[PDB]
């Protein structure tokens, strides 16, 4: 069917990965809209958003190095949670995961001299940064909180923000949501 | 866990139906973006935002009435298409499968007395009145169209457009895209 | 030439009764034009536009779902009215009918599990609450008038006013007018 | 019942002529609009409507010279065609005859010494030079075209104009549309 | 008198259910005031306007269709309540039985075969669905906040809203408020 | 339970008054509104509101004071009427009452050194005045038009007006509409 180099390979395998942690984030959203927690919620909805964004940025650049591409299936993601700070602990677990997964990508692009594909996801750990930050904040004041979840509420609703994006971010495939 | 009536533990299928659809609407999407027809790859990107905001739509129901619901996976959608018109000819498939389905459900509510249910879902039977109808239209101007391809490009560009929704329908989780 | 669907077959004799129902429209707006009733004659003229606009919606339903459609002719419509009283009352009556065929749509729809169909007309069903209570005060209106129609003019004048049309209405073949 | 004039005679049997054209219209319209030709079938439509003002404006002369006027019936209407170019000729075809109609009008107003009716046939006169230009050389595109429709789609997308209507056209009954 | 069929006979009592029903969103709202809950008793004063719409939506539906129409007394409602919690119950107990009786509504009309009545009452079944899911959430809510009344007090100020009503809303006698 | 001035103990009386006043006000107006007079009946409309708004001023003046106040029941209306003249009677009737209940309260006030309740019942004092006069008037120019309603229908059109409401209005509980 072709050659393919292992970028290419572990590539697919991210674009699949980034398509799971977007429904995964669907998920934690509609158990905290479920929970009365729509401030969290509403969060987590855009959340959700910025990764299937991810995904189609992934997508678009195999599309531009006319590499073929699978759009896959999705695994099964978590629904289940007994309290909040478990699926925001899921979340920023998630979120490590992710960031390894693109030090992984940069890595294989680095060894086998993919100049293209070392330069292109520089985007992504810095996305990444910040990403991590937000959760890792999140977590941190939902054990602050404790079982009082208002105040949780409140830091959300006054303090975390979806900004406009800045510039820098690669074309996603079908626009940008 | 509780008693589910048929509605709902019909509807949950419905909500992986639904989500299934808008991957396979991205994989055609994709399709098309490698083929170079970008007004049908356009097109179709618009196409699975409408069918993940039905799956929204779903979810915020079973929200609303305060039913379990849980976000599941997605198979395996197709990508290998050996011509245009065979897409066309999947994701007109695809529509009149949905169609059925939302019969089905519409039934099911009916037979079960579930009045809620019965009314949710005619906004859904309305929207695929007109969703058939282009997809049927999309496949027709294909087969006309034949080997040359700019022909239902030029068709795709002036003719069918993704005009603003109108208001009925119903609040989709997380806010509709 | 292929199986039809009572419903469709009936659907069908729909589009030749608003056909003919607005032809009849027609009549009775001349027959208030030439008696010197200006605002009668006004509002009857919107009616017939409206009428048949209804029928355009019929066909376009009929186009949507790829279903042969034929636009048929009129028969010849009443235009001898010896009062007035009379020409409001073939009006009245005329809605009243309508309102039963659109009953009788709805009811072969349910019955042959056309979806679709069922669903689409409901439009119509809300169209015929407010037309056949307009109708119904515009005959009751006459009666308390009698012989002295300034009366009913003013009456038609001042409180019978044809408002910018709502949504939901369903798309209309070439356009609403 | 009265003694008629055979204009007066004739012309009523020139407003059954323009209702059964504008049906016609409709048809041949709604034959485009199932063919997949919106842009033929966006012109129809209008054509239809102003055949429709045409037979409101003989009609509206009928109400001015208190001459009695009976809104007749339509015949049927032919819907069945093979290819697009014969619905076309069918267009030409009726508009070569409406033209002979006016003409035959004009002549028997002229005999009987009818001056008002002479006069207000010239407007007819002057809008069929136009039309049947109009439709001459949508005939004659279509033949150029052959089986190649999207062509013709394109002649009537950028140079075929349905223009604002200029003053000199007479009051139709009910308001132009 | 004349004959009654029972959709008319039940739409009555519909009508004297929803009068009382508003009178006891007063009267809850009123409690709240007492108690100084002026957020709670802000949302409740707006859902009583809302429920008094409903019953002239009610009214101006039997005013259309001709049918007699009583305005009728209202039966004593509940002004005692030891805590906020059981007057939250109380409205939601309340909306779920009025789901109940539309949907009772609904059922009649369907089986006597009363096309206006059965589509009439679609937009009640869609309201109850959002109505019962905020009551449902605000009584969520007051268990989580328990005693402390004032993080319940915050919950209604910044995520309950009234928004505009959308359209689809069937016309109220004497004009929607 | 408490021990009750009998200022307080008719004040509660007079709020099941003015909503029992309200509900007749509404009667009224659906019987003009049955009988095709709609300027009347808009004006009807107009004062169910204006007197709702009434028995939330005292409401919500019991509410102040910090006084028990419950919200009634309402007892059964007139909705028989034989002519039009009739119910614009049992209105002009009502009022005269409602202003000798305004001057009992003050009366009782006043009597037993009750400052705040005699200050209270001035505007409502004010309000009586014009309001009577008002429902004079068209008792008499229903008397002077007789059979012909019409008349009536123009004099409550041009001459009789809702306009802005001045203020010195106490305030209404949850806000005057």
């Amino acid at each position: 069917e072709g050659p393919k180099t292992k970028f290419h390979a572990l590539m697919q395998e991210q674009i699949h990965n980034e398509f799971t942690a977007a429904q995964q984030y669907v998920a934690i959203a509609v158990y905290f809209d479920s929970e009365d927690l729509p401030q969290l919620a509403k969060h987590f909805y855009s959340q959700a958003v910025e990764e299937r964004n991810h995904a189609m940025m992934l997508v678009q650049h195999l599309l531009d190095r006319d590499l073929r591409v699978e759009i896959p299936g999705v695994d099964t993601v978590r629904n289940q949670f007994d309290r909040p700070r478990e699926a925001l602990a899921l979340a920023l677990d998630q979120e490590r995961t992710v960031t390894d997964q693109v030090g992984r990508l940069t890595a294989v692009a680095r060894d086998e001299g993919d100049f293209l594909g070392e330069q292109f996801m520089q985007w992504f750990l810095q996305e990444q940064i910040e990403e991590v930050a937000l959760m890792a904040t999140l977590v941190r004041v939902a054990d602050r909180a404790g079982a009082n979840l208002f105040e949780l509420e409140n830091f959300v609703a006054r303090e975390v923000d979806v900004a406009p994006a800045a510039s820098g971010a690669p074309h996603a495939a079908g626009g940008r949501l």
